DNA sequence: ACTGGCAAAACGCCGGCA
DNA sequence: TGCCGGCGTTTTGCCAGT
């Protein structure tokens, strides 16, 4: 599979964490859900 | 203090085809691919921080 | 071939106050001015067929 | 009145310049009046 | 007007960390 | 799974030279 590393501004970094744990998933697969999400929010 | 070469980098390990996907969106809103992905998650944290 | 360092060139006369406008709402969209300035033109355009 | 240079698209300065004829207006004039609409499009959105 | 191009930023990505 | 220095590149904002 192919990756793509993303430069994140000040707050993301941390904040993408916190997330992710009280979702019980990896961040990586935090930032993959809500990305498709958002593409899907496009199909409108 | 905190350019593009400080910022905090991350990888993200794409399922297939998802990059083509991003790509696609990101040249028809004329930005940058890191700056499509950020601007989707920010939107996607501030929809649930309101 | 067309890259940005070849592309044409136009010097807009801007009114008052409207660059830093375009500037704010181009870091809100996480964009150029450039960037931004074209995607508002091109919108504008095909919505006039 | 400040300047801003703009690098324009393959196609955009042609496509700008025939509308512009159409309106009766200066390139210039049709850039901004068409920056100018989409402003204050958007700047409309204060809840749709 | 135009437009080479500069100096600085951003980009994409590697290849190495832990 | 996460972190990041840093390369080689384009892009960006904005000039001066024509």
């Amino acid at each position: 599979a192919d990756k793509f590393v993303v430069r994140l501004p000040e707050g993301m970094r941390e904040q993408i964490a916190e997330v992710a744990r009280s979702h019980h998933r990896s961040m990586n697969s935090e930032i993959i859900a809500r990305l498709e999400q958002s593409l899907l929010q496009e199909g409108a």
